[PDB]
C-alpha cells in the first residue's frame, strides 16, 4: 500500500451512493496497491477521481466514470 | 472533520465498510471534510475521528449504525 484514491462527488447531486460505488469498485481491483481511498464531499455537479493528488477522472470533461475506463487510467498510474 | 474506516481485506468486508461510509456520509455531510477507507490485515474493522478510535470490531462488535452514528456525533459536533 504506497498510492491514495481520492473521489470528490457533488454532495447536493446525490451522488453519494455512485461515489461508494466507484470506491468498492476501485478498493477491490487495487487494494493491494491502494493505501486508501477517501470519499470527499463536494459542492456542485462535482465529480473527480484523483491519485496522488492528480486528478484523472473530471465528470465535465470525460462525462460518468464507466468503471473499466476509470480503472484503466488509475491502473496507468500504479503499473 | 475527517473520519477513517479501516475494514480486513481478507475477510472481504470491503461492502460493509463501503456502506458504513455511505451511513456516515450521509449524516455527517456538512461536518465532515472527508471520509476515507483503508485496507487492513486480518479481522481489523476500526473506525477512527479525526486519528481518534471511536469503533473497533473485537471490542464492541458489528458497527450497528445507531451505535456508531451516536459515538462520531459525540467527536464531531454533539446534537440531535
Amino acid at each position: 500500500h504506497t498510492h491514495r484514491v481520492q473521489i470528490e462527488y457533488c454532495t447536493q447531486c446525490r451522488w453519494l451512493p455512485r461515489a461508494a460505488w466507484l470506491a468498492q469498485e476501485l478498493l477491490t481491483t487495487f487494494e493491494t496497491e491502494l493505501t486508501e481511498l477517501a470519499l470527499k464531499p463536494g459542492t456542485g455537479g462535482v465529480f473527480v477521481v484523483r491519485v496522488d493528488d492528480e486528478v484523472v477522472w473530471d465528470r465535465r470533461e470525460q462525462g460518468f466514470p464507466e468503471p473499466t475506463a476509470v480503472k484503466r487510467l488509475v491502473r496507468d498510474r500504479v503499473a
